[PDB]
């Protein structure tokens, strides 16, 4: 009758020699940044006995996760911040398989910025037919060459692409060799745990597939030439590993974010996976769905619909829109400018219609890249009630004015 995945999460300061010979003073969940690796397993309760030991509120959001409001973890909508020394017991059921993040939802750009972020897994309730799978965590990190903390915020760059850091890791590694067997079919879940960096990943030489976004299956599709990973982006990146001692390069560009050494396996050489099975989320119906639709665009530098966040009020109060429980809505997704934006929602999980820009397969997610002056058409059913945030991912933009509140009623 239930399965629960028992979890005590400590944030709390970890000095992190990132710049060799330096010490960048961070902040992590589980002793690590990135934070330590959640699972779950699809149908299961998923209890985190979450502890703040930062000298300063947090919560944990989940995202990605349709979760109750209660469980969202944005402060004053889900809970009360919580504060240092305190804790708060996230219970919620996984019911999507997949890669999954979470993060403060407090003071994002400098608590993200520091170490607060983290992969979770929901694993399939049946096996998939994968026979080993990696976790890769990039995380752009915004230290300068002695190892201390840059700006979170810089103005110029926070009304641009977004305030980038400087030093690329995976899994806290700057371009570290992850061994692999050869011949295996390799599940790479990747996900994007920066604030502002969109990785134009790569992997040339190796046969790779994208079986999920998002942590939503999709029909398997081979990589092509590079796959752009948004931040809070994940995909699952099936990879056949080549013959032993091959090494490819995983690339941000022409930028080695990893290596990939195949290792020598005894182990047959299996099978691509077939598709991973849908999620259960709730099939948006085109014909009776309503549009709604937005634009986008120390202080206001976005806006959505005319309307920026100020991140220093409590403004959840008056939403940019008002949803029934249980519709079905299209958003019309407009960038009115030349810069791309991660746009996610909360709560829900919304399939990707169309674009002006990019040809589309349809798919589910919770965020999608939205680029330069595109208009990208995007519905949901609005299953889940409460009051959730739709914003920009690149966490200055969301920070500078790039959110609304959506409420579900
Ligand atoms: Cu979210
Ligand atoms: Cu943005």
């Amino acid at each position: 009758s239930a399965v629960t995945h028992d979890y005590e999460l400590i944030a709390a300061p970890v000095d992190m020699e990132l710049v060799p010979g330096h010490v960048t003073p961070a902040w992590g969940y589980g002793g690590q940044a990135p934070g330590v690796e959640l699972r779950c397993r699809q149908g299961d309760w998923l209890r985190v006995r979450f502890i703040n030991k930062l000298d300063e509120p947090t919560t944990i959001h989940w995202h990605g996760i349709r979760l109750p409001l209660e469980m969202d973890g944005v402060p004053y909508v889900s809970q009360l911040p919580v504060q240092p020394g305190e804790y708060f017991d996230y219970v919620f059921k996984t019911e999507d398989a997949g890669n999954f993040w979470y993060h403060p939802h407090e003071s994002s750009a400098s608590q993200l910025g520091r170490g607060l972020v983290g992969p979770l897994v929901v694993e399939e309730r049946e096996p998939s037919g994968f026979r080993h799978e990696l976790s890769l965590s990039l995380k752009t990190w915004h230290v300068d060459e002695q190892g201390a903390f840059t700006p979170f915020m810089v103005p110029r760059e926070a009304a641009r692409e977004g305030t980038r850091g400087r030093l690329t890791t995976v899994n806290a590694r700057p371009n570290p060799t992850l061994e692999l067997p050869a011949g295996q079919v390799v599940r790479l879940r990747l996900f994007n745990l920066d604030n502002t960096v969109t990785y134009r990943l790569n992997l040339p030489g190796a046969e790779a597939r994208l079986y999920a976004l998002d942590g939503h299956p999709i029909e398997p599709r081979p990589l092509g030439k590079e796959y752009w990973l948004g931040p809070g982006m994940r995909i699952d990146l099936a990879v056949r590993v080549p013959e032993a001692g091959r090494e490819l390069p995983l690339r941000n560009g022409p930028l080695r974010l990893a290596t990939l050494k195949s290792v020598a396996s005894v182990e047959a050489p299996g099978d691509w996976p077939a598709p991973l099975p849908a999620n259960p989320v709730a099939e948006p119906d085109l014909s009776i769905a309503e549009t709604l639709s937005f634009r986008f665009e120390y202080k206001y530098w976005q806006i959505n619909g005319q309307a920026w966040d100020i991140n220093d009020i409590s403004c959840a109060e008056r939403p940019i829109a008002t949803l029934k429980k249980g519709g079905h809505y299209i958003f019309e997704l407009r960038n009115l400018a030349q810069y791309q934006h991660p746009i996610h929602l909360h709560g829900m999980v919304f399939k990707v219609l169309s674009s002006d820009r990019r040809e589309i397969i349809p798919y589910f997610t919770d965020t999608y890249l939205l680029g330069k002056n595109e208009t990208a058409r995007v519905a949901l059913v609005a299953d889940n009630p409460g009051v959730w945030m739709f914003h920009c991912h690149v966490i200055d933009h969301m920070e500078t004015g790039l959110m609304a509140a959506i409420e579900v009623a």
